């Protein structure tokens, strides 16, 4: 009975791994977006821009 | 992200170079006109001129 109980443990571990995989994909896209906004903030930091570019 | 962020810095430096180039062209024109004024001032400083040429 104890040996047969391991299947639920394996299912729970695989479920956690899938959840972390989905979170990792979301984190990848979020870091891409974060880098792009840092580029935008540096570009807008310049005082030689006109109003429209800002 | 830090490496990819350098494009904004490059663009800002290029914009500064373009602004300085425009300023230097206008300054070249202004110095040419200033030399012309100095020539006219020396010409008009002569006391033998009649009122018309002055």
């Amino acid at each position: 009975a104890t040996a047969a109980s391991m299947n639920a443990v394996k299912d729970s571990l695989q479920r956690g791994q899938s959840t972390i995989d989905v979170a990792l994909a979301a984190g990848d896209t979020i870091t891409d977006l974060l880098g792009k906004m840092k580029e935008k903030a540096l570009a807008a930091s310049d005082t030689s821009l006109n109003t429209a570019s800002f």
